[PDB]
């Protein structure tokens, strides 16, 4: 299902990429997207899939478009257009200077000082989850750790019932890796039905949870509205439920396959932080975009006002012009260059939270379960979308090689 090419698009710029179902999926999701950086592919292409849109393929263009909010607006950041259209999260569907005030609040809730406060719980939950898995010699990493770990910390931050996990996660999943079961707007509405009552309750009777702070915050000297709060919280939810969750499984899947990488971390733990950035570069997973606010000529291509452009965060660090041997994991690269957490005004506020969760997991898993591998005859499947994922990650190990702490 290719849409007829608009008049302004030179046929030589066509490259029919399906962000939802790339061709090489079997080879891995990052590998499937990297096809866009092959020699035969222009720097800026048009795809007729998902209704027709541009895709910038190089770290340089992505960062440029990201910096340029005058031309490239966050107003309609999702493809297909109907999704970008229905998209109304804050601060994400706003451009500076408006974005700034909401960002400042969102920072209050997820920023550094919060992580610093949550640290012991993060470490507590990791250790507990791992210890519980250890003696089994086998899990479903995706369902066994990658989901509970980051989710439960979020649920704690947000003050929401663990019981709501399944329902929330389903809906979150519909936004980033649509099934066909529901449209973005339906998914969005349903999360909204969830939130409303909660916000109301927390405007009346404030807690110390993230939702309470958001619901009662100040923006531009006045009180946030209910609708604004509902709209920030919607973003926070997706961030908590759908980001770190997917990242951990790619990393884990790599670790399962590379004994030498595991060992390196065990003997030279001072390398963990460096390793985490490298894994963030290699297993980068997000791809959203922007809308053209006007006609504009960008690197010699004419973009028409209203044109959508996918600026895959994923691709910057995979770009050879940016990283030598991009597909190779090397914990000792002189310069790890990525835009995994975005670029420009929308740089991810939850990055601090995500790094703390990644580092704790590596340190804590390796400690207890130094030696593991993918289950025999398990075929690992990746999934593409706004946020890519791993479908299931069967791991096996000998309990006898584990260490209890
Ligand atoms: C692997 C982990 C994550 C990755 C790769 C990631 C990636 C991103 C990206 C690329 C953006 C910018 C989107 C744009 O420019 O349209 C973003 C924004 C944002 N992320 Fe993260 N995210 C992650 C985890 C988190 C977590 C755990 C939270 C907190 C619950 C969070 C909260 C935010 C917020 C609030 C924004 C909006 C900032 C603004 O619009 O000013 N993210 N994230
Ligand atoms: C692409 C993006 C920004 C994403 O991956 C994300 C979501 C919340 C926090 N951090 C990143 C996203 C995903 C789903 C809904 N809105 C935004």
């Amino acid at each position: 299902n290719l849409a007829p090419l608009p008049p302004h698009v030179p046929e030589h710029l066509v490259f029919d990429f399906d962000m939802y179902n790339p061709s090489n999926l079997s080879a891995g999701v990052q590998e499937a997207w990297a096809v866009l950086q092959e020699s035969n592919v222009p720097d800026l292409v048009w795809t007729r899939c998902n209704g027709g849109h541009w895709i910038a393929t190089r770290g340089q263009l992505i960062r440029e478009a990201y910096e340029d909010y005058r031309h490239f607006s966050s107003e309609c950041p999702f493809i297909p257009r109907e999704a970008g259209e229905a998209y109304d999260f804050i601060p994400t569907s706003m451009d500076p200077p408006e974005q700034r005030q909401f960002r400042a609040l969102a920072n209050q809730v997820v920023g550094m000082p919060v992580v610093d406060k949550l640290e012991n719980r993060i470490q507590e939950l990791a250790c507990s989850l791992i210890e519980s898995l250890r003696p089994q010699g086998q899990c479903n990493f995706t369902e066994d750790y990658a989901e509970p770990f980051p989710i439960r910390i979020f649920m704690l931050l947000a003050g929401l019932p663990e019981e709501d996990i399944p329902h929330l996660k389903y809906l979150t999943d519909q936004m980033t890796r649509p099934d066909g079961s529901m449209t973005f707007a339906e998914a969005k509405e349903a999360l909204y039905d969830y939130l409303i009552p909660i916000i109301e309750q927390r405007r009346q009777k404030p807690g110390t949870d993230a939702i309470s702070i958001v619901a009662n915050g100040q923006v531009n000297g006045r009180p946030i509205t209910s609708d604004e709060a509902k709209r920030m919280c919607g973003l926070l939810l997706v961030g908590g439920l759908d980001t770190v969750v997917n990242f951990l499984s790619f990393s884990m899947e790599f670790l399962a396959k590379s004994p030498e990488h595991r060992q390196e971390l065990i003997e030279r733990p001072e390398r963990i932080p460096a390793a985490c950035e490298e894994l963030l570069r290699r297993f980068s997973l997000v791809a959203d975009g922007r809308i053209l606010t006007s006609d504009y000529e960008f690197h010699g291509v004419q973009l028409k006002k209203g044109d959508q452009i996918l600026l895959p965060q994923m691709l910057s660090g995979l770009d050879e012009r940016e990283n030598a041997c991009p597909m190779h994991v090397d914990f000792s690269r002189q310069k790890v260059s990525h835009t995994t957490f975005g670029h420009g005004s929308h740089l991810c506020l939850g990055q601090h939270l995500a790094r703390r969760e990644i580092i704790v997991t590596l340190k804590e898993w390796l400690t207890r379960i130094p030696d593991f591998s993918i289950a025999p005859g398990a075929q690992i499947q990746h999934k593409s979308g706004i946020v890519s994922g791993v479908q299931a990650l069967p791991l096996v190990w000998d309990p006898a090689t584990t260490k209890a702490v």
